[PDB]
């Protein structure tokens, strides 16, 4: 928000306004990175981003401590080198390359379509990067009529997404990614669980309106009473949440699940790509911004 607005105070005392991305700006498949870039906490153009810029932006403006993004940073730079064909050092070339499929970006996302979702021919691909309202609605529908949801609800959401993507993706494309997705499940609990409830750290409950605002608007739901978690969330919270989601009892089983869908997931580890391996082409679509309604500087 505008620095004089005080909207982030006393949690964030140095805010910057929302500015929609322009057609030439680079955006990510990540709702968190996109909100940071929309505010200029990382470059508005989404290019040439250092590890420290990311660390500072997450810590000071989202209440997400450095530990939470350590592996994320490693993987971002691994993918940069894979996509561009050379070491990117400490300047992530852009945010868009993070949508390289079957890498860091993965299938059965909560709010994005898959790279070969619903394509008529094996060589087609689609925008697996920008926010997709219809896809997000398939996540939200699992928790329809509710204001909050828990770990067991989240497990049902990710199961529904896996089922849908397994049915809809071009045959042979769909690849399950429980370890990456469920760190992101942990991320959702870390950022938009309701810290105003007394037992948030033991049994965190996602506020659906906060989640929807963050994903749909790629800006922060201060208007709905959200603020950055204080103290900043640490990796233990995230991976514990991740494990808790996957450990939660499934009371509604969708059909068309991949083998081993229900049950614990592997720990996420550094990505690695064969030097021989040619990256898939990136979707070239202009970055998404909210239009219904468009956002002001304080939204
Ligand atoms: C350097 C730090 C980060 C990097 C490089 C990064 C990268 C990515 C990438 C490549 C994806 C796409 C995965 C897919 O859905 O196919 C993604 C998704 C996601 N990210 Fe980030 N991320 C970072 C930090 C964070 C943080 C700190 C949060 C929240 C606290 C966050 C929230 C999410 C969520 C919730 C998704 C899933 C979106 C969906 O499935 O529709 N990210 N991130
Ligand atoms: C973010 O950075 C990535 C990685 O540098 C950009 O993707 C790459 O963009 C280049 C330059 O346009 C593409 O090279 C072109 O390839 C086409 C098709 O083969 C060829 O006709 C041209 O001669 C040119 O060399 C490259 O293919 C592409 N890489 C991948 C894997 O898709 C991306 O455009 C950047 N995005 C933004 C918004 O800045
Ligand atoms: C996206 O952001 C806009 C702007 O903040 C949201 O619309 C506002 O919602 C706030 C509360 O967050 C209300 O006080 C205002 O009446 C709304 N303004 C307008 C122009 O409608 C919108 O709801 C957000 N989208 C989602 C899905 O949360
Ligand atoms: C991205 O641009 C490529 C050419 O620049 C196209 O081959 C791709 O299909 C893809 O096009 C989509 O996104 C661009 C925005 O850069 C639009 O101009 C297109 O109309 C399309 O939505
Ligand atoms: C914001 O400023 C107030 C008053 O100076 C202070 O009490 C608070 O700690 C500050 N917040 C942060 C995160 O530094
Ligand atoms: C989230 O984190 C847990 C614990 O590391 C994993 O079990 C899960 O697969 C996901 O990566
Ligand atoms: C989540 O899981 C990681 C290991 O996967 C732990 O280091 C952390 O304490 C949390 O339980
Ligand atoms: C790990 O941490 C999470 C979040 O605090 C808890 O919900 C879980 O029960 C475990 O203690
Ligand atoms: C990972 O961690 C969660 C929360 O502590 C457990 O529920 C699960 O059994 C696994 O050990
Ligand atoms: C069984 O219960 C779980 C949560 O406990 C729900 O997510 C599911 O929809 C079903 O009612
Ligand atoms: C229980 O819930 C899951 C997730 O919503 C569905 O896939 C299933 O059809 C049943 O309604
Ligand atoms: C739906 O079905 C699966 C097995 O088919 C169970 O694991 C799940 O708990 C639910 O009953
Ligand atoms: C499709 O398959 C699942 C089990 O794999 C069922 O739970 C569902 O009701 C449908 O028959
Ligand atoms: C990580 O592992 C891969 C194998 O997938 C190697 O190809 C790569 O060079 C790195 O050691
Ligand atoms: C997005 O742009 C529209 C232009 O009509 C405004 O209505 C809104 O305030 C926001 O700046
Ligand atoms: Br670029
Ligand atoms: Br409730
Ligand atoms: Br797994
Ligand atoms: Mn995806």
């Amino acid at each position: 928000q505008e620095p004089g607005s005080g909207i982030g105070y006393p949690y964030d005392n140095n805010t910057l306004p929302y500015v929609a991305p322009g057609p030439t700006d680079s955006r990510a498949p990540c709702p968190a990175l996109n909100a940071l870039a929309n505010h200029g906490y990382i470059p508005h153009d989404g290019r040439a981003i250092s590890r420290e810029t990311l660390q500072n932006a997450f810590l000071n403006h989202m209440g997400i401590a450095n530990s939470v993004i350590e592996l994320a940073l490693t993987n971002a730079f691994v993918v940069c080198e894979y996509v561009t064909g050379s070491d990117c050092g400490d300047s992530l070339v852009n945010l868009t390359l993070l949508a390289e499929p079957h890498a860091f970006e993965h299938d059965h996302s909560f709010s994005r379509k898959d790279y070969k979702q619903g394509v008529a021919n094996s060589n087609d691909f689609i925008d697996n990067r920008n926010f997709d309202a219809e896809t997000f609605q398939t996540s939200l529908d699992v928790v329809a009529g509710k204001t909050h949801f828990d770990y067991a609800d989240m497990n049902e959401i990710r199961l529904q997404r896996e089922s849908l993507s397994n049915e809809l993706d071009f045959p042979g494309w769909f690849t399950e990614s429980k370890p990456i997705q469920n760190v992101e499940s942990g991320f959702i609990f870390a950022l938009v669980s309701d810290f105003n409830l007394p037992d948030n750290d033991e049994n965190p409950l996602v506020r659906i309106d906060w989640w929807k605002y963050w994903f749909t608007n790629e800006s922060f739901p201060y208007h709905l009473g959200w603020h950055p978690p204080s103290p900043a969330r640490e990796i233990e919270f995230v991976t514990s949440a991740s494990s808790a989601v996957l450990a939660a009892s499934v009371t509604s089983t969708p059909s068309s699940l991949p083998s081993g869908a229900i049950g614990p997931g592997a720990e996420a580890v550094p990505l690695s790509f064969a030097s021989t391996m040619t990256p898939f082409l990136l979707a070239t679509n202009a970055p998404y911004y909210a239009q219904d309604p468009t956002l002001g500087p304080n939204d």
